[PDB]
C-alpha cells in the first residue's frame, strides 16, 4: 500500500513551503473511495498569535488542496515547536 | 438523556471561570461505560500566542478533570473569538 506513502511525502513537502509551517508533526491520511482525506498537525513558532497560526492552517489547506490532486477532505491545526 | 445535560453545563462553566477562556465554542460528549469522554473547543484572545493559548487549555483540562467527576478524557483545543 505504497500509492499512500508517494502521497503523503507530496503533502508532507507541500505544507512545508507554506510561509510559518516548521514541519509537519502529524498527517493521517486514508482513502475514501478513490479520494483521500487528511488531518493535518503542523508546527508554528511558539510566540505567533493564535489568529497567525489559524491563517497559516488555511493557507497549508489552499497549498495542499490545490496542489495535490485526489486530496478532498483537509483538516490543519497547529501546535507550537520550537526549532 | 439528561444526566448528559447536566454534565454538559458543569463542564462548560468550569471551563470558563479558566484564565483566558472566552466561551466554549464546542463540546462533545459521551458516555463510555460509566465514564464521561468529552472533546472541546475553547475561545481564545486572537492575540494570544499560540504557546499561551496551549497554556490555557491545559488549565481547562486540569480544572474540568479535576472538578468534574465520571471525565476520564478530555481534548482541549483553542480557536480565536473576537469578543
Amino acid at each position: 500500500g505504497s500509492h499512500m506513502e508517494a502521497v503523503q511525502n507530496r503533502i508532507v513537502e507541500a505544507a512545508e513551503r507554506v510561509p510559518g509551517v516548521r514541519g509537519v508533526i502529524h498527517l493521517r491520511a486514508r482513502y475514501v473511495g478513490q479520494d483521500i482525506w487528511a488531518a493535518m498537525i503542523i508546527g508554528v513558532d511558539p510566540e505567533n498569535t493564535v489568529e497567525q497560526a489559524h491563517e497559516i492552517c488555511e493557507a497549508v489547506q489552499a497549498a495542499v488542496c490545490g496542489k495535490i490532486r485526489r486530496i478532498e477532505s483537509l483538516a490543519v491545526s497547529a501546535e507550537a515547536r520550537e526549532i
